[PDB]
């Protein structure tokens, strides 16, 4: 988990604005516009009046007792403590008229289903970079503060105009999950089966996470030779769906699309056996070894794909 010097500036220069802000209070925000939903929840882009920062703030509503919310609040300040370029920014937390607010760091680029909309299909080198900043950042969630993501998907992936990836949403309140109490379809089959679940777990909601992204189209069940035809040349209830992840082999890339490492990748994150699956192993894989030499512009891409501006 070291630090380059541009990575260190940039997590330094967050901490000393942050410092500056003082008590999160409702009347001190003004609603610039809307940019997603959400956990049991909507994210705006609001201006703090008093600091003049631009933020994003997460508003669930919840109707609860004095009691629960002081107790949700305490949970949330375990946030001010990770700090990390993997990591989205946590400025606070506090309630105001029936509903809890997050206040977290604005990522312009949004998130990747926002992208992955958009884009269609997102390439190859620039999953190699998603990859790597999902690793990391399930490494130091694990290492330096013992939590699990637990879940992982692309709308839980945020992207900047600096180049920067960033995963937000773990959960780190127990009472705001249960006061609550999101789909399942990105949920390994051990933890849809009720049994023994780690970090493992998160490792199967990436590759299915990439997959998607790298195809276009949320993968189970598998697109027929027709379909895939049609995009490179070369319905289903929920319950059916999450049978199918339990019961089904897992999905996997096309071949003659994608290169042998990155497919290879995807299989060691798809295992149904947790104990089979990847784990440490995955950030010294082939694929990524490859894409941390690789020199993407990760930002310009962005930029060009979503008209960022
Ligand atoms: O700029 C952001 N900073 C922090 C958080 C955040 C969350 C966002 O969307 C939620 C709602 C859908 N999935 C995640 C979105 Cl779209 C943006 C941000």
């Amino acid at each position: 988990l070291e630090l380059d010097e541009q990575q260190r500036k940039r997590l330094e220069a967050f901490l000393t604005q942050k410092q500056k802000v003082g008590e999160l209070k409702d009347d001190d925000f003004e609603k610039i516009s809307e940019l997603g939903a959400g956990n049991g929840g909507v994210v705006f882009k609001v201006s703090h009046k008093p600091s003049g920062l631009v933020m994003a703030r997460k508003l669930i509503h919840l109707e609860i007792k004095p009691a629960i919310r002081n107790q949700i609040i305490r949970e949330l300040q375990v946030l001010h403590e990770c700090n990390s370029p993997y990591i989205v920014g946590f400025y606070g937390a506090f309630y105001s008229d029936g509903e809890i607010s997050i206040c977290m760091e604005h990522m312009d680029g949004g998130s990747l289903d926002q992208v992955l909309k958009k884009a269609g299909r997102i390439p190859e080198q620039i999953l190699g970079k998603v990859s790597i900043a999902v690793i990391k950042g399930l490494t130091y969630l694990r290492e330096k503060h013992k939590i699990m993501h637990r879940d992982v998907k692309p709308s839980n992936i945020l992207v900047n105009s600096r180049g920067e990836i960033k995963l937000c949403d773990f959960g780190v309140s127990g009472q705001l999950i249960d006061s609550m109490a999101g789909t399942r379809s990105y949920m390994s089959p051990e933890r849809l089966q009720g049994t023994h679940y780690s970090v493992q777990s998160d490792i199967w909601s990436m590759g299915l996470s990439l997959v998607e992204m790298a195809v276009g189209r949320y993968p189970i069940p598998p697109p027929d030779a027709k379909e895939l035809e049609l995009m490179f040349g070369c319905p289903m209830a929920i319950f059916e769906l999450l049978d199918y992840i339990v019961n089904e082999p897992p999905p996997k890339l096309p071949s003659g699309v994608f290169s042998l490492e990155f497919q290879d990748f995807v299989n060691k994150c798809l295992i149904k056996n947790p104990a089979e699956r990847a784990d440490k192993q995955l950030m010294v894989h082939a694929f990524i070894k490859r894409s941390d030499a690789e020199e993407v512009d990760f930002a310009g891409w962005l930029c060009s794909t979503i008209g960022l501006n």
